[PDB]
């Protein structure tokens, strides 16, 4: 209880760092891809490359730690911190279904080392699965089926392409199902307009509830903040930019922003309209990580011999997939906040405190 203090402290500092990462990834992703939905888990992304530090050495290890900012604390604390984060969040209960998966798919000719395997399992619950990469079509079919089975059909078609010569593929995935502190009534959910532009709109299933919620307005970022709590100590933070202020919001988000919003939010009676969601986000981590200058893990440098003793070993391919369902489900028993235009969604763990998911929702029924 008391013992686990250092694990929580390390986790509190790492969660501060995944918040920054998340805002950096969204800002980059939205700059290159405007007008599109972005849905990732900066926390799950981080566990994948922190797990790899258990098997990386020299220039590769150093670049991962610099890019991800794992440099402030000792390596022992980094791994014990992430072990704590994963152990606390991983659940299969009536209230919360949450899992962070990390699977290394390595060529069946190679021999993953006992020590790396025990460490990855013990600290991250990460597993290595031997694959026949000489048959690329069958390998993709085997990987996708392994994950679909593992996640009970929550994480499907993770891999779309395998480059020839790939001997090591990293698969990082997260799914989420949670009950709200107070359920929405399905009988009150109606098809409503979601404005894709000021001029254009589509009909979306819109949920409605009236009750007490932590609500506020940020005049610096020009946005409305609404928080809807889950039954377990997790919160859905809805950030609704003002008409013409979406870019300003994306460029303005930082770590200090949260402690600033704490003084802007108060518990008030709000008439809430929130779209239902079934979001997925798939990312090629070789491209994504170029935003934080991490590339050596994807190149041959003789730095991964702790994973498998072959000098030419690199991570050939790395994919992230985030999945979330947002509906009326919750625990059974005014201002106006209408989430009917493009918005940001932060799934925030309060007990860690970590950013589990970060989404840019331009269309709740599209991409």
């Amino acid at each position: 209880e008391v013992q686990g203090w250092k694990q929580r402290m390390a986790a509190k500092e790492l969660a501060r760092q995944n918040m920054d990462l998340g805002f950096k990834l969204l800002k980059k992703l939205a700059f290159y891809n405007p007008g599109r939905n972005i849905f990732l888990s900066p926390l799950s992304i981080s566990t994948a490359f922190s797990m790899l530090c258990l098997g990386a050495q020299d220039s590769t290890l150093d670049e991962i730690k610099q890019g991800f900012n794992f440099r402030k604390m000792p390596e022992k604390d980094l791994h014990e911190g992430f072990h704590y984060i994963i152990h606390e969040l991983t659940q299969k209960t009536q209230d919360l279904k949450l899992s962070i998966g990390n699977t290394l798919f390595i060529d069946q000719r190679l021999q993953p080392q006992r020590k790396f395997l025990e460490d990855a399992k013990n600290f991250y619950s990460a597993e290595t699965i031997l694959t026949n990469f000489q048959n690329l079509e069958m390998a993709q079919k085997q990987i996708n089926d392994f994950i679909s089975q593992k996640t009970h059909g929550k994480i499907n078609n993770l891999i779309e392409n395998i480059d020839p010569g790939t001997v090591m593929l990293l698969a990082n995935y997260i799914f989420f199902r949670a009950r709200w502190k107070h359920e929405f009534d399905p009988n009150v959910t109606k098809e409503e307009d979601f404005f894709l532009e000021k001029n254009s709109s589509v009909k979306v299933p819109m949920m409605f509830r009236s009750g007490i919620y932590q609500v506020g307005y940020d005049d610096k970022l020009s946005c409305t903040i609404l928080e809807i709590p889950y039954q377990k100590n997790i919160t859905a933070i809805f950030i609704l930019p003002d008409e013409g202020k979406l870019k300003h919001l994306e460029k303005g988000l930082q770590v200090d922003t949260f402690s600033r919003w704490k003084t802007l939010l108060s518990r008030r009676v709000v008439d809430v309209s929130v779209p239902r969601l079934h979001m997925t986000g798939t990312f090629d981590l070789k491209k994504t990580l170029s935003y934080i200058g991490v590339s050596k893990i994807f190149e041959e440098h003789g730095d991964l011999t702790k994973i498998a003793p072959h000098r030419s070993l690199k991570v050939g391919e790395a994919v992230h997939k985030a999945e979330l369902k947002m509906d009326e489900r919750g625990t059974e028993g005014p201002l106006v906040v209408k989430i009917d235009k493009p918005y940001l969604l932060l799934i925030y763990s309060e007990k860690i405190p970590s950013v589990l998911f970060l989404g840019k929702i331009v269309n709740p029924i599209g991409k």
